[PDB]
Order: C-alpha cells, then sequence, then structure tokens
C-alpha cells in the first residue's frame, strides 16, 4: 500500500503543493526537480495539482501527518512543563504527603498546570520494581531497601519534637525529662516506617510513658492534641504542618533521638529522563536546605 | 426425659465434628467419647464429619447451650473511675479524625486510667480478632459482620465539596457545571466506603479535571488551603477540617448515595459492662 | 464448666423453679426426688430457691434454652411453610423465569409469606455440583445434562408458535408457510438453550427467512413486535407472557417444529428434604398439566 | 530531508517490535529490512524488542502514518435504501428492550434491506472485535473503551420505584419509609452499571426486605403486575414496562447516582460512511 505510494519526499513537496502554488520559488525553496517528481505524484495520482477537490483532502491531512515528523524535532531530550499532560507518580508517607503536595501543588499551578500528580504510600505495589518499570516516578523518605539501581539526592534532616495545645495547663517549651514523663501522651505506631524505633528508644532509656492512646497513622493527632491535655512525640515536619491549624505548640524534645533524614530517590535507568529530570529539580529547589 | 451432658458433648462434636477429635478438649478419653457417641446415636436413632438431621439440631442446641452458659459464667466487673484496661478499636482514618478527639476529651472526665488503642479493620482478620477478644469494638462500614455480630447504625455520612475559602471561582452551592469546570483533588481511598465516590462520579458521565490523587485523606486539608483544587469529601472530615484549615463546603451538586456508619460487637460481648459501657458511650457521642 | 454443672435435668426441675413452686405437685408432676436433686442444685449453686434474685436470672434464660430442645420435638422432616424464613435458590432460563415466576410469587404470598427466592440460569456456576451441595433447590427446564444424581418431573409440554402484532398489516393466523418466508423476521439466537436448533430445523427444511434482527435473548422481543411489521418464531409459553401486554397475536407454526418439554429437576440428595419436597409439590400444583 | 519510506517501515518494526519478525508481513526479506534498519539506526543517531527514544518518536510518527493512510485509502459507500449489510450492535439487555423497538421501527422506513444483529457486551472481547470490524458499535456504560475509540454520551439514566397500579400501600412520590416497609425485587444484574445499585442501597443503611432476585430484568413487568413487590429500576425501562404490565413509578426516595449510557465506536471506523450513518441515527433518535 505505502509502498506502492512510495516516495513521500514527494509529499514533502505536496507541502508546496498544500501550499497554493509558488511553483518557481517551491522548486528554489528546483523547478525541474519538482516537476519530474510531481509529475510522478500525478502518474501516482490521477490528479492534476490547479487546485483539485481530492487535492485539498490531501492537503491538510500530509501537513498534521509531516508536521509531527516536524513536531518530532523537539528530541526525547525536550520536555515542556508548561504543556505537558504527563502524569508522574510519586512514593511517600503520610507525613511525607501531608509535608511535600501542598507546596508542591501550589507550585505546579504556574509551572506545569496540564500535568497530573499521583501519590502513594512505599508500599502500595512493589516499589524497587515499579519504579524501575516506570510505574513510580519518584520516592520520597528514608527508604533503606533502595540501594543498587537507585540515585539519592539528601533533602533535609528533621528531629522529633514534643507537641501539645497552646493552652496546655502544664506543658511548659522546652520540655523537661520528668514533665514528659508525667504528663499523658498520645502515639503514633508507624508501623513500617522510620518512626517506629522511638517507642524502642525510649523504654530502652528507661524512660516510661502513660499511654492514654495509640493510633497506627498520623491523621488524627493534631486534632486530638486540640482537644485534649495529651501530648505527643512527632516528626517536626509534621508538626510545621499542624502548629496554626490547630493551635499547637513544639518543644525541642527531652529525650535523646536521632534526626530523621528525608531523600529524593529515582531509579538509575530515568536518571536523564527530561520529565523526571524536572521534577527532580523542581523538588530539590522547592525543599532542599543544603545552602542554608 | 433423656440426659443432657451427652447435649454438652454434641456441641463440641459439631466444633471438631471436625474429629480431631474433641476429647482431647474435653478432657475425657476417646473411647469415652464414643461411648457417649453411641448413647447419642441411641437417643436420637441418627448416626451421626458426617453430619445428619444433627446438623438440623445442631443449631437449636447450640442456642441452647449459648444462653445457659453465659448466665452460670460470671462477668468481669467494670468500674470506669478505677479500670486500668486497654480497648482495642477498628476504625478508618477518617472514622479515627473524627471519634477520636471527642472521644479522648470524654474519657478524661469519665474513665481516666483506661488506655484507647486504634487500628485499621482489615485485616486481623477482623472477625477473628474480635471473637477472641482482640479487638473489641468496630467502627464504619463492614458487610462481612453479619453472624455472631450485633450491630448499630451511629451515623449516615453525607457527601460534600470542600474547598478554601477565598477561591476565585467556587460558589456555594455549587453548579454541576462549575464542578466540572474546576479541578480536583482525588482520594483513592481503596477498600472504604469512600473508595467508590471517583467510580461512582465516573458512571454517572461526570467529566472531572482529576490534578492531583492521593490514596488517603491526612494532606487534604492542608492541600485544598494552599490551592485552588475542590475534593469530594464525607461531610464530618468537611467539619474537621473547615476552621483549622479556611475551608468552606458546598452541597455536592452530583447525586451521591449516604454510607451508613454502623457500631459492631461480637455477640460474646454483648453482655460484657465494660463492651457495653464504652459502647454506649459511643453511641451517646456520635448516633444521630 | 458445664460438666461441673452437671446433671442438667435438674434444670428441668429448675424448669418447675422457674415455675414458682408448686412443688408436692411438680414432684408429682416426686417431691422426694425433686428435694435431692433441687438440694443438690443448691449444693452445686449456692442460692436458695423462695425465689432469689440469681435464680430469676437463671429461670428464664433456662427456658428458652430448655424450651429450643423442646422446639427441635420438630423433627428434620418437619417443614413449616407459613414461619419459615429459608431462601430458595432455583434455575431456570429467562423464559422460565419469566412464566414461572409471577404466579409462584403470587401463590407464595400467602402460603409462605417470609421467605426468600432467588433465581438463576443453569449456566451460573456448575449446576450439578451446586445442586449437589444445595446451593441450587431445584433447576427447572430440559436440561439433558442432569441425569445420575438427579430426579425429573415432567411439567408440561409446548410447541414454538409464531407471534406478530394484532394489527399487522397482512400477517394471518393461522400463518401459511408462504407468509412465513415472505415476511421479515426476528429471531433469537439463544445460545445454549433448546431453541437454538430452530434455525436449523428450518434451514435443513428449505425454509428460507428473511432475518432483518437477530437478538441473543427474549427479552426486547415484545416490545419490537409490538412496534414493528416483524413476526417471531418463540416458545409458547413466552407468547403467553406476551400476548396482552404487548398487543400481540399468535399462530400455530406452519413449519414442523419438536414441542419443548419443561421438566422439574432436583438432586437425590433432597429428595426427602421437606422444604424441598413442598415447594416441588407447589410447583406441581401450579404448572404440571398431567391431568389436563 | 530524510527518506519516508523507511518510516513506513518503522510502524512495523512497532507491532513487530516483537521481532518475529515483521518482513514476513512487509513482503521485504529479513536482510533488507536489516538494511532498512541500519539505515534507521543511521538517520535516526539511535539503536532500535530493545526500545530507546524510537518509543517517543513511534506516536508521533504513528499519528503521522494513521492519517496519510486514511486520506489515501478509498472507504466503502453506504445507500441506506440498497445496502444489504449487516451491522453488529453490543448492548446489555435493558439497552436491547430500549433502543431496539424505536431503531427497528425507524430502519424500516430508512434502510429497508440491511440486517441488524445484537450481543451482549462481554466478552469478544469487545475492544478486540471492534477493532476487526466484526462489532460495529457498542452501547452503555463500558470503561475499557478509551485508546483508539471514540466515545459520545446519549443520555442518563435515571433510577426510579416501579410497582402495579393499584398496590394497596405504595404511594407516589414514595417515603423512604415505605420504601424499607414494602417488599422488594432484587435484580443482580452482574458487571452492568445496574448491577451496584444493591450494594449502593445496602451501603447506605436501606434496609430493604428482599423477597425475590433475579439475575436479570426480563421478568420484573410480569412479576410487578402479580405481586405487591417493588423494584428499582432504570426510568426507561420503567417507560418500556409501564403501559404493557400496567405499572407506575415513584421518584426513588434513596439518592442514587444517575448512570451514564454512551455510544462508542472504534476510531478505525470514525471515517466509515455506514457506520457514520448508523450512530448519527443513534444520536437523532436516543440523545437527550
Amino acid at each position: 500500500m505505502d509502498l506502492r505510494d512510495i516516495d513521500l519526499n514527494l509529499l514533502v513537496v505536496f507541502n508546496q503543493l498544500l501550499l497554493d502554488r509558488s511553483v518557481s520559488t517551491a522548486g528554489e525553496k528546483t523547478q525541474p526537480a519538482v516537476s519530474n517528481s510531481l509529475k510522478r505524484l500525478r502518474t501516482a495520482l490521477n490528479d492534476d495539482l490547479e487546485p483539485t477537490p481530492y487535492a485539498l483532502h490531501l492537503a491538510e491531512p500530509v501537513i498534521y501527518a509531516l508536521n509531527t515528523l516536524q513536531t518530532a524535532l523537539t528530541t526525547r531530550d525536550s520536555f515542556d512543563p508548561f504543556a505537558s499532560t504527563r502524569t508522574f507518580n510519586l512514593a511517600m508517607t503520610d507525613i511525607g504527603e501531608m509535608y511535600f503536595m501542598p507546596p508542591l501543588m501550589e507550585a505546579l499551578a504556574q509551572r506545569a498546570p496540564h500535568i497530573q500528580i499521583s501519590t502513594l504510600r512505599p508500599n502500595a505495589g512493589n516499589l524497587k520494581e515499579d519504579m524501575e518499570s516506570g510505574a513510580v516516578d519518584l520516592a520520597l523518605g528514608l527508604l533503606p531497601e533502595l540501594q543498587t539501581g537507585f540515585f539519592q539526592r539528601r533533602l533535609f534532616r528533621h528531629r522529633y519534637v514534643c507537641m501539645f495545645r497552646k493552652d496546655h495547663p502544664s506543658a511548659k517549651s522546652p520540655m523537661s525529662l520528668k514533665q514528659f514523663s508525667e504528663l499523658e501522651h498520645v502515639g503514633v505506631v508507624a508501623l513500617n516506617t522510620g518512626h517506629g524505633e522511638v517507642d524502642g528508644l525510649l523504654e530502652r532509656a528507661g524512660i516510661k510513658r502513660r499511654m492514654r492512646l495509640v493510633v497506627p497513622h498520623f491523621i488524627a493527632i493534631g486534632p486530638i492534641l486540640h482537644s485534649t491535655d495529651l501530648i505527643a512525640t512527632v516528626p517536626q515536619r509534621f508538626a510545621v504542618r499542624c502548629e496554626v491549624p490547630f493551635g499547637l505548640t513544639t518543644s525541642p524534645h527531652p529525650a535523646k533521638l536521632p534526626d530523621i533524614a528525608i531523600n529524593l530517590f529515582w531509579h538509575a535507568k530515568y536518571n536523564r529522563d527530561p520529565g523526571n529530570m524536572w521534577l527532580r529539580q523542581l523538588f530539590v529547589e522547592l525543599f532542599s536546605e543544603a545552602r542554608h
């Protein structure tokens, strides 16, 4: 079929036939080189192109089809954030979501209005294989399982802090270890995260706590602290998200706890993928505290 | 006038109709349980894991041994002022966010020394752990729990549209046309009642520009606060979010079904003072 | 536990303790036989039963529990349709459903108000195994695959007829073969049913048909015939269901077609199951044309 | 100015990137297709089933070869008065019942010699058979069809409650209380849009005495006619049922989402005169 339509370079001259005439110039754009090829376009196609109906039926659909090969001039190395309609999938924890997503979406509103963002927890499917396959573009957090086929970039470190409602009858900042051990706590187990070791670190330090409430995740901590005299041990970025909205106060933690490293992860296979690079750089711009 | 002790043997000739056999649990030797089985087949005129009409009789007699055992066994006393007991409650993140703050506020004045621990509904498995007492109460939409579970509807979730106050476009009440013009945050919420919403809107032919999709509800407040995105959320989540994050709601322009949030407890703990006390507290605080 | 509660025949005497006193008579219902056993009921249970609180806590829950063993007096051979809350599962075709279900539900409204009926097509799961397991109580139709472990009872035979709208411009009853072959048809493939052989029987008889429309099932036939000049070859029971509602006329079929046998099927395992027997007999009563 | 014939080869170096290889379909020998592949890798400076940035270029060039081939290939003429062509349409039983009578009535006056054949949506598979032309049009709620399928919403199903006219209790409009008092017929309708209804009512906490459950809609009319049962049905089924079976409807007291019924056709037949004619007929008859 198309092998019988043969040379389509003659369809590039049919672009000069999609433009009307300009023929000696369209040759010079030569006229004898055109003449045989267009005559051959006609030996291939009965119509004398002198504009003919079916010639108009060929003129425009040729252009778009020819143009997409020229629209292809933008290489794979090209990526236009302001026009992209691509979806990016990002792995992060609930805290990661709560912290990263609002300023990201805020920035994306201007820089990439037409893209879509989807998030997931680092345990939805299998993170490694999904990132290698391109199902997940980036991951955020500690993630010690991401090693061989993965690059990583440090975004920031944040400590655990103690949080409680601002008009607490007795809680003070900076909080003493004594008061910490006398007040009542709401704790997050946070299974399979970096935050699970906290209870062990405290107990192995001889720091007893009256655990009035234990929840598996962070969603309710803000409202709980707001309406009770409980206090909580939480990551500082979470505390940052919660302080003003729930009328909460934080304090440097009276206990010795390690800080948490939050890194940006991507697979080696996409180290040079333009869209991935762009989003990566946006994350670095918004959240990296290197030059602080 | 046929002896009843053999009937006592029957219920474990049912649980261990699996013929492992029961006698080891009974404390009686298998020959004695076989003599007992002879007394059974004789008194019933039926040879009973081959199960006959004894299957038909098993449930009337299971209904018999149940009430007799409960009325005989003494139950654990419960003093709310003094109790140091830990209650384990199964609920969703929405459920946690809505229930826990007013509950804990209430527990501070009614039962100062008890401990509460919450968990996600699936998968303990929940029915098993509620049978064993590992989980005391369950909350929300849980279809699996019918046989052996008492239930009670606390309330009905109604869906609304949530956005920030000073949103340049969004109005209340919002049109269905404006709803499809604006940009949305999606909450997957897999395997919960709220995980159906996107599907419902899809099947209704409601076109929706999905700018952001998250699996859960934790970031919705902050996200709406800092963007012009709109969300489809349960009303009570919205009431938990409005003031802290500076958001308003509109009645949802699309026809969405309400979702009944119920309270569940296993039949084995229907008479347990502590369980009764806590679940009555849930009814007092949250039922409409 | 209950082995320590020992003799519960003493709970049957505790039924005479659930009734209040009547003691010499409750003995005669003897008094010394009672006396040691009730004294022993007391050596087992501290309370002096003289009505005591916990004695009242024992009185009623004992009765219901004792009564269910006496409520058990109704044997497996017993089945009360007027009080049953049992669900019956019935396998049948769409035509079978359309024909059987309305007079059945009509009859059930008085005879078994509290039972539930569910239906399914003879190809939902695997019919044989589901009927042997009790997942399906009865099946209705031809069903030649139901042989070894199954009993069957003939309900009726019905022929194929020709159906068309009552004010058809030309269609007549009784219809001639000529007119049948000249008019236009809507046909039902009815895959994996007894009705699929029809087209083959007609074609192998040299009867050409102008098939204007072919549908896989019967749901639309009535409305289609009502609004068109098409005619259809359909089972007569279907025609019975459709004639008046859709303003249709039927005619004895001009072509030689075999009639269809509709039988009632149940598994041997449930030949004597009282509820099954009852429903079976209700089907025989409502639909059997033996003594016609 | 790089030659285009190699680009023609590329699209089958894509379909047969599976490297079976394409050349057998091409009619060219594999050595010539390998020389062609050398011209490819040379002109593109990229070594392309290992697929590189040529994957990025494959779709712009698939977008290229598509329009060029369609505009070149002559299409089949269609004369509705004379056409003897058979159209295969995929739809549900509800869809069949609603669409077929007014369609056939219309076809009797517009295209007397064509033949129509309907089938159930799953599983041809539908997308495959619509690609091959075995199935011409699809109708209803079909989520699978997005890539390579043009679609258009005909209308929206709204759920109502149906019962017989002289029903001793049922009123219009029906209360939600009366809805839970009366007895119901259930339609499973597995894997259709309407198979969700029971689940929606369940999750809303709408108690429903389910006296009868059937898998499909064929018997609902006759059943309602001869009993005091009520049903939850799409409005158009109800309008097909009211007069023949002596039934009325009430607005559904429960909040149920509408269900968009769309019309689907494969992109490969978007320019086909007959397909265009029939689907335009569907739009003329049924779109609201």
